[PDB]
């Protein structure tokens, strides 16, 4: 499974180098360019609960996944691994709570101490 590859042969893209966040590039994108702060990210993606039953997809939307990198509008994790993502890529990450939701939760929907799993295509950036 898609997690278990992140787990065993994913890089640790934390400051820290705590294996919070775990990446996978899937498939590679183009150039060389990766987004700066302040900048604009469009992305589709989808996410689950590692543990449980609850699944989230960008494709439900009726307009596109857009948020200002590094601006606090997403949890931690994904102003850590967008940043790190090349325009077309595609990129599996999983999340330790101290970079989601943490002991908190976002409750009902998010538990406490949840572990997180995405797989996130960046679309574009630009800047603002
Ligand atoms: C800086 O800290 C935070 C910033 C933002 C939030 C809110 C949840 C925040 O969610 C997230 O940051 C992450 C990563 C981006 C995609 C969504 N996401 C989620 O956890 C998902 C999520 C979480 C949500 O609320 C917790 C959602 O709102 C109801 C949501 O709606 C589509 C989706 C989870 C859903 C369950 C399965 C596991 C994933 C959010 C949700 C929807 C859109 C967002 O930005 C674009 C916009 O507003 O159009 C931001 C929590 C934060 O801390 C807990």
């Amino acid at each position: 499974g898609a997690p278990a590859t992140v787990t065993e042969q994913g890089e640790d893209i934390t400051s820290k180098k705590d294996r919070g966040v775990l990446k996978i590039v899937k498939r590679v994108g183009n150039g060389e360019e990766t987004p700066m702060i302040g900048d604009k990210v469009y992305v589709h993606y989808k996410g689950k609960l590692s543990n449980g039953k609850k699944f989230d997809s960008s494709h439900d939307r009726n307009e596109p996944f857009v948020f200002s990198l590094g601006k606090g509008q997403v949890i931690k994790a994904w102003d850590i691994g967008v940043a790190t993502m090349k325009k077309g890529e595609i990129a599996h990450l999983l999340i330790k709570p101290e970079y989601a939701y943490g002991s908190a939760g976002s409750l009902p929907k998010i538990p406490s101490n949840a572990t997180l799993f995405f797989e996130i295509e960046l679309l574009d950036f630009k800047g603002e």
